[PDB]
């Protein structure tokens, strides 16, 4: 049970890992990787449901999104610029990180919802941050989504560009 | 002059790049890479002087320490854990980053002072953060220094473990 | 060596001293004095080289820039408004602060590069912060630089007013 406890402590380090791409824009206390995964997971649930999949399938897409950048607990969030000079053995990181699992789950079937959710979460955060730093909107521009549900949500997000959800 | 102005803007991103090893210890607003380089440069100046080198040489070691992690503006501060799964083309990054320079300086002759200053700065910051988080003292333990001047400063640093400089 | 160790601890307090002029603009976690000196040192190096001076000369200008506000570790960054009512014994502060030095190096020959670098660093930081708070741009306006190299860099900084160095 010790491996599981260390793994839960390790997962907590994602609350302490900044989503790095925002730092160069001058955003001082940007969202953490944990916060990106949280919302991306909820978006993935939505994409699956809106795509006609079952609740069970929608819950699997959400879970897969939570495990999506897990290895970054060890490798950090390598932003676009960095990836030009930095190569990471993600498979290795994930391997060792998930050593406590007898077997690892089959998420190949919801990978599309995870991928779209990851990019859509970024677009939403880009529109929200654009209110502080105009240039943040570029992270939401020319996003390549694969599913029709993601494309429709993205279209309305950019149509509105209005993060005020209250009132 | 446009390349120079972009480079100066790029250098400023180091004020927005956290020294990442501290984040997993729960230190929320840790020193930036720029802050690490600032003090390491002053320490490198001191190491050279105390090592019997000339003021001119001491100023070169300080300058070399300022340029030491410059490429991290693009590659990020890859901490110990990350270095296990992450490989970086530092030379590549540095080259592209310093393209504006007609010819880049040597610094091979003060490399030892820069190397020791980097480690000593970390040890001082470890002792300082240990007052917040006990485990930070680990970054100041078992430090492998090369110069006798660095070894003596380190010895007193650890003998005293007292960051209170105001009396 | 105890005086040297305390001095190094003291220098680290500059990572904890805010550049105060920004606080009244509502910028919450502004650059530290350490971060200002870091980039000003790199700029001073650039100014010397572009002014035809030698690398050794450029390295001395950078070092002198690092020691420029050192006394602020004890006196704080007295901003413009404050200086109307606040008088500080800077030489006294520096004197006592550098008592550990057998002798103090003379940076009289590079004081002009240090002076221009200090102001240029502020102008760059003003342009960068203007993306968050419009008024920040005033810190980059009507800047009186002395060297032709600083004037040329400043002219391009203000022609571009574009802190995006990554593309």
């Amino acid at each position: 049970m010790d491996d599981v406890v260390k793994f839960i402590h390790e997962v907590g380090s994602l609350k302490l890992t900044p989503r790095s791409g925002w730092l160069k824009l001058g955003i001082r206390l940007p969202e953490s990787v944990a916060e990106h995964n949280f919302r991306a997971a909820i978006i993935a649930f939505i994409l699956a449901l809106k795509s006609g999949e079952s609740v069970e399938k929608a819950c699997k897409a959400a879970t897969a999104a939570l495990f999506h950048d897990l290895h970054e607990a060890r490798t950090m969030d390598l932003h676009k610029i960095a990836r030009r000079y930095v190569s990471c053995d993600e498979e290795g990181a994930r391997e060792e990180q998930l050593s406590w699992m007898e077997s690892k789950p089959d998420f190949s079937d919801v990978e599309v919802y995870v991928s779209d959710a990851d990019k859509l979460e970024l677009a939403f955060q880009g529109v929200e941050y654009s209110q502080q730093v105009s240039y943040a909107i570029r992270f939401a521009e020319n996003v390549e989504l694969k599913t029709d549900a993601a494309k429709e949500i993205y279209r309305v997000l950019m149509e509105r560009k209005n993060p005020v959800w209250w009132r």
